[PDB]
């Protein structure tokens, strides 16, 4: 065996460890600043169109059929504009955009920033400003990875590594700016967006710089109200931690069931239009118009879902209301994401996991009155457990819920629920969702090849 | 290129992503429970020996040269027991042990668990029970990684995946149970301890299982106070975050100077004994007995340093006292670690970084009164910043300080300080220290049998 030359190379490699060149480190600060500025202008444009829509529903308050007509039509034309931009100019800007950057980090999936960037921005502004059940982390990760490719072409950085670092720097900075979550942005690249089956040269120090330069832009220019702001919930005694494994087992079964509902609704809604230009846009105006109609009446069934998360965690919702919200937010998420709308499924998975967790917590409170439980500790453990059972990135989602809810006393319930979600997803035969979107787009790409 | 074939390999690989076998997942629960039970017996044995040491200092409280004698001699005999077990039976159990598990994950540096497990336990009990400036995470990561190899030969699991996962499971469970830090245990494997220059199939889901099983054992059998119990501190305004960049620059310059002092004291303490076991044991009794002497008079200059972190962090130290503590704790950290005692640098780097961060925040208060600062926010940022400059694992040290201080409002101060500590350690020529000890160990056993 020739391990004494593998030892000789390793001593050389250990003494050049963590030696990113200065051009990659400087350009990662240029990428992350531009990502953090583009994500602020995206959030300021989405929140402008939402308050322009809600302002148009308090003006015509004396005519309820006209008030429901405006709620349908303002969100229809906003979604029809967003569907048209994807279908005419950049078809890879439809859906999340995270498998488009994951496919780009392993050298498939070309990064057409001259098309995707003024499509995923303005078309995600119409779908998310129209009140559809879509996250801003869909657009901002693909906008971020395309900005990192946009700053690879202006300054002409040569190198295989510098392509993979800066494309991953902006994708990390786009997730970090969407959630105000810097640790979850870096951990999304190490765990999920990494090429999982080979060694890649992505400098994590450059991914750090772009995340932090993006989070500094969240300070100066973004002025909002700290998206998830649940309080300081109760502690979790360590004899009740088996109840968070039951919750993770429940999540780990629904997770694979939810993924084949995402992939099945993509094939089901594609048979409606047949890939046609105007039938896809007219269907997307009906999906977006319904979610603007379901944002005036029953408003906790549409939107991204961060509103209902503090109304959950042992709040206003009864058990019959929690069942109705969960079923309706499954249908509206499946209609929004599995249709080609620019917008992610990652943040609607946060709201679907919170509702399932607090519905489980309401049962665990009534069943076990000796543990002195509240329903809100299970809504925090469940919040990142649909991200663990469907996207299969538990380390990102446990950290992300820690960034957003700020309850470290519930961290061991969170890791127990996030583990049992991943374990039972593997046991019941589910794949990670972004891998399965990518495995379908690359199989469709090779089926169009003659 | 012929990228038709590598796309088809990617389709097959994404469809069977996250597919750990049942035996590796079940054995990681066996490993993590065993590391969690071995860590609890380690921390209770260190705390029992330290309590019998301070209990002898209340009997002879009237004869002042006598309780200086028995504070020297009780720590000298306990350290001599720790140095004799390493020098006779397991020489790779001296020092931290993180480079020994790092080398083992790259198939150098064999795991002789039949001797390193009784030596690192009872020798680390003698060196930490005597009050040396050493962390217990050194004798818990290596003891954990040996348990993961011990539960590989009893049940006879084969393959490079099972060997590397269970070795990284126990090493992650050893860091998690040493600090009650489950997220920092998982993140230490994905960032520092893994092979850095090749692809390794370490199953990260089984690393979760061992981390969970070790921190669950931290409940049922370990009943002690929190290690660091600093409270809730000031919300750091974003116009003051340039000061945490300067704090990272000071750490990033000192970190390489500290690393040359670690490896430079390893070389000149080795010239005192010359590898002779009797002179090595008598040197470790003088070094370990002095820290028991410094444990009675001026106890802030000795020990693991978790006690002085709440007395720092906007606390009751002066400027001249805090400067005296830093200089005296650098001397005692280098005398304990670089002499080959079982024990780590990781937790005395947390104490050294808190003291340096407190002294920087004390200067920044009197230099910038318009920012309305307190010195404790810079102590939290500084606490993981020597781990960013010396160990060059910023993501683990930022998370580890977040596990044990519970101050998420300083997360953007914590990463700016850790980024500038990693940036200025790279540009001033510093290496990561566990990679520098490993490459010095790998080059040493190469030149004797080449
Ligand atoms: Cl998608
Ligand atoms: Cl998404
Ligand atoms: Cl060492
Ligand atoms: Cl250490």
């Amino acid at each position: 065996q020739a391990a004494r030359l593998r030892r000789r190379q390793l001593i050389r490699q250990l003494l050049e460890r963590d030696k990113t060149p200065l051009a990659i480190l400087f350009m990662a600060a240029v990428v992350g600043t531009l990502v953090g500025l583009a994500a602020v202008a995206f959030d300021k444009g989405v929140a402008w169109l939402q308050n322009q829509r809600m302002g148009a529903l308090v003006h015509t308050a004396d005519n309820y059929p006209l008030l429901l007509t405006v709620a349908f039509l303002a969100s229809a034309v906003l979604a029809m504009f967003g569907y048209f931009l994807v279908r005419k100019y950049a078809p890879e800007a439809g859906g999340s955009g995270i498998p488009e950057i994951e496919g780009a980090l392993e050298d498939q999936r070309p990064v057409r920033w001259w098309r995707v960037l003024p499509v995923k921005f303005f078309g995600g502004l119409g779908t998310l400003g129209g009140g559809m059940v879509l996250g801003r982390e869909g657009p901002t990760v693909q906008i971020g990875g395309n900005i990192g490719r946009m700053v690879l072409d202006i300054f002409r950085l040569k190198g295989d590594e510098a392509r993979h670092t800066l494309l991953a720097t902006g994708a990390a900075a786009g997730l970090a700016a969407a959630f105000n979550a810097p640790l979850a942005g870096i951990l999304f690249i190490i765990e999920e967006m990494r090429p999982q089956f080979r060694y890649t040269l992505i400098s994590i120090k450059a991914v750090f710089i772009g995340v932090i330069m993006s989070t500094i832009m969240y300070c100066i220019f973004n002025h909002e109200v700290a998206l998830i702001d649940v309080g300081k919930l109760s502690d979790a005694p360590c004899n009740t931690l088996w109840l968070y494994l039951i919750l993770g087992i429940i999540f780990g079964i629904f997770g694979p069931i939810f993924n084949k509902w995402v992939l099945g609704m993509q094939d089901l809604l594609h048979r409606v239009h047949g890939g046609n230009i105007t039938k896809w846009v007219l269907m997307g105006g009906a999906i977006g118009g319904l979610c603007g109609l379901l944002g005036f009446v029953a408003p906790a069934t549409s939107g991204g879902g961060f509103n209902l998360i503090p109304i959950a965690t042992a709040g206003n919702f009864s058990m019959g209301m929690l069942v109705f919200i969960f079923v309706a937010r499954v249908i509206t998420t499946l209609l929004c994401f599995s249709s080609g709308a620019p917008g992610g499924i990652f943040a609607p998975m946060l709201a679907l996991g919170t509702v399932l967790g607090t519905a489980f917590g309401m049962v665990a409170v009534e069943l076990f009155p000796q543990y002195h439980l509240e329903a809100g500790t299970f809504a925090i453990a469940g919040m990142g457990a649909l991200l663990a059972a469907s996207i299969r990135a538990p380390l990102t989602g446990i950290i992300l819920v820690l960034e957003m809810t700020d309850n470290y006393q519930l961290i061991l319930p969170m890791i127990i629920t996030g583990l049992g979600a991943t374990l039972l997803a593997q046991f019941t035969g589910g794949k990670p969702l972004y891998s399965a979107i990518l495995a379908r787009t690359l199989a469709k790409q090779e089926a169009e090849q003659l």
